[PDB]
C-alpha cells in the first residue's frame, strides 16, 4: 500500500537480493528460488514514498460487509448512484442532484465502510480525508490545501469526498468563537463553487453532529442528513461475519447467535470483540509451538468457540447510553412532520 | 392489607349482607351462598383503617425469587443468621454483631426484596421505612418519630429495619448545607443508642450511595456497605420467574432465553417487562370475549410467547450506563486492598 511502480521494482529488486543472500554459495544461479519470505522481507524492509499522497480508488465492501442499514441504503443508492447512473430521469424532472450528505450517528458503527460500500456500487473513486487532514490543514493554517482536495476530486469524477470526522476542528475548539472554522468554510466555498454536474458527491460523516458548522446542514450544501444507528441484528451478523472472513474460523460457532447478545455494540466493538479473538487463538497457537519444540521437538487450526467467550468475557460496549441518547435528539430534531402526515388533497 | 380484627368482621359482614342483597327473595335464608364474589366486592367496598401503622411481618421471599447474588447472599447471611442463630461463636471470639448494613446500587435491581430474603431466613420481622416516611418526618420538622420507629423495632426484636432509601433527603436539598440531615441525624443518634445486643439490624439502602451522610458509613454504624449489582443471568432468570409466579406463562415460552437477552436489565425493567405481557394478554383475552360476545353469542389461556415478544419490544433499560458506572467507581472507591494482598507473614 502506497507503491508506485519504482517502488514495486524496488521490492521486487530486494526481494530478488533476498533470494540471492539467501541461497549463498553458474547453474545454480538459474535455480535461483524467489519465494514468498523473500517477498514479504522485502515488503516488511520496503520504504515507500507514496504514503500521504492521498489514493483515489473504488474500493472493495460491496455492500454486505456492512449489512443491514436497509434505508440507508435505499437513500445513499438514490443519492450517489440514480444522479449517475440514470442521468436522464433527473434532467427530466427539472431536480439537480443533491450535492453531498452528511452522516452522523455513534462512533464507528460503520460510517467509513457505509460510503465505500456506496462507492462501490456507484463504481465510483473514492476519496477518505479522515480527520487528521483537516486538523492539519486548521492548524498550519493551510486552509488552501482543501481546493486541492476538491481539484483531485474534479478529476476523479465521478467521486465520493467522505470527509471524515467533518467535527474534527469542532471538538478541536470546543468552546471567542462559536462557529464556522478556518478551513470547513473553505469546504463550503468549493462545495458550493462546483455545479450538480461532475458527479462529485460529499459524504461527510460527523461524530457529533451539532458541533459543526449550521452553515453545512444549509440546502446546496450537505443537507440531507442520514443517522447512522447502531448494527442491528442482521447488521451486526455480517460485520462479525466480514471481520472474521480470512480468520480460519469454527464451524461449531454462531455468529447469529454473538449477533443476537450484542445489543450496544457498536461496529468497532466488533472488531475487537474478532480481533481480541484472534488475540486469543495467536496466544494459543504460539504457546503450543513453544511447548511442542521445548519437549517433543527435543495446533489451533482454527479460533475455537472458546476463544469466542474468553475474548467476550471481555466486551466492552464502547458506545453509552447517553451519546445514542443525543443523537437520537438530533435525529428527532431533524424529523418535524407534525401533523403534516395525513396531508390528503 | 391493612385490616385489623374489627375490619376483617366488617369484610365478613359486608359480604355476607353483599350474599343478602343478591339473594332478594325462611329456608331460602338457611341456603344463603356466600361466594367468592361477594368477598371480592366487599375487599373492593371495605375501608381499612390499619393502613399507615407499619406492618412487622416476616417477609415471603426465600432468596428463590432473588436469585443469584450469592457473595451479598453470604455477606447478609454472616451479618443477620450468624448474630442470631449462632450468638454463642460471636461471645466466644469477643465480635460484636455490626449494628447496621447498607445496600446501595443501580434504583430497583432487587434491594427491598433482597432485606426481605435475609429476614425470612432469619425469621425476624421486618420492618420497611419507605423514602416518603423520611421525608415526611424531614418536612413535619417531626424528626422525633424515629425514635417510635427504632423503638418499635426494639419490641419487634429482631429485626431488620429495612430503611428504604435513605437518601431520599439528600436528594431533596441536592446542593447552605453538606451533610447530616434533621432525621438523618436522629437515625445515627437511636442507632449509636441500642447495643449489639437485641439483635436488630438496620438495612438501610441508597440508590445514591456518595450524596448520603458520611457520618453514617463511620464504623459502629451502617460501617457495611454491599453492592447491588444489576441481575446476573441466574439472577434475572429467577427475577422472571417469580414476576410470572401467579400467573398463567406458556411451556413453550423460554425464560432463560429471555433472561439472557437482557444484560443491563435492572429488576423492575424485568417486571415491567411482564406486566406488559400480563397486559397484553389481558388486551387480546378481553378482546377475544368482545368480538365473542358480539357475534358468536348473538381464548388466551395463557400469556402465549407471542406476548413476550410484543411487549419485551417494549424493552427500556431504564439504569443507564453511566449510573452503574459512577455505582462501581464509589465501589472500589470502598475498595483499598492496595498491595496489602498477599500478605503473608
Amino acid at each position: 500500500h502506497g507503491h508506485v511502480g519504482a517502488d514495486l521494482a524496488a521490492l521486487c529488486s530486494e526481494a530478488a537480493l533476498q533470494a540471492i543472500r539467501k541461497k549463498m554459495d553458474a547453474e545454480v544461479m538459474n535455480s535461483l528460488a524467489v519465494t514468498m519470505d523473500d517477498f514479504r522481507w522485502a515488503l516488511s524492509q520496503s520504504n515507500p514514498s507514496a504514503l500521504r499522497e492521498t489514493v483515489v480508488e473504488v474500493p472493495q465492501v460491496t455492500w454486505e460487509d456492512i449489512g443491514g442499514l436497509e434505508d440507508v441504503k435505499r437513500e445513499l443508492q438514490e443519492l450517489v448512484q440514480y444522479p449517475v447512473e440514470h442521468p436522464d430521469k433527473f434532467l427530466k424532472f427539472g431536480m439537480t442532484p443533491s450535492k453531498g450528505v452528511l452522516f452522523y450517528g455513534p462512533p464507528g458503527c460503520g460510517k467509513t465502510l457505509l460510503a465505500k460500500a456506496i462507492a462501490n456500487e456507484c463504481q465510483a473513486n473514492f476519496i477518505s480525508i479522515k480527520g487528521p487532514e483537516l486538523l492539519t490543514m486548521w492548524f498550519g493554517e493551510s486552509e488552501a490545501n482543501v481546493r486541492e482536495i476538491f481539484d483531485k476530486a474534479r478529476q476523479a469524477a465521478p467521486c465520493v469526498l467522505f470527509f471524515d470526522e467533518l467535527d474534527s476542528i469542532a471538538k478541536a475548539r470546543g468552546g471567542g468563537g462559536g462557529a464556522a472554522d478556518r478551513v470547513i468554510n473553505q469546504i463550503l466555498t468549493e462545495m458550493d463553487g462546483m455545479s450538480t454536474k461532475k458527479n462529485v458527491f460529499i459524504i461527510g460523516a460527523t461524530n457529533r453532529p451539532d458541533i459543526i458548522d449550521p452553515a453545512i446542514l444549509r440546502p446546496g450544501r450537505l443537507d440531507q442528513l442520514i443517522y447512522i444507528p447502531l448494527p442491528d441484528e442482521k447488521s451486526r451478523v455480517a460485520i462479525l461475519k466480514a471481520n472474521l472472513r480470512k480468520s480460519p474460523v469454527a464451524k461449531d460457532v454462531d455468529l447469529e447467535f454473538l449477533a443476537k447478545m450484542t445489543n450496544g455494540f457498536s461496529g468497532a466493538d466488533l472488531t475487537e470483540i474478532c480481533q481480541r479473538a484472534c488475540k486469543l487463538a495467536i496466544r494459543e497457537s504460539i504457546e503450543s509451538e513453544i511447548r511442542r519444540e521445548r519437549e517433543r521437538q527435543t495446533p489451533v487450526p482454527e479460533i475455537r468457540r472458546d476463544h469466542f467467550e474468553e475474548a467476550m468475557r471481555f466486551a466492552r460496549r464502547s458506545v453509552s447510553d447517553n451519546d445514542i441518547r443525543k443523537y437520537e435528539m438530533f435525529a428527532q430534531t431533524l424529523q418535524q412532520s407534525r401533523g403534516f402526515g395525513s396531508f390528503r388533497f
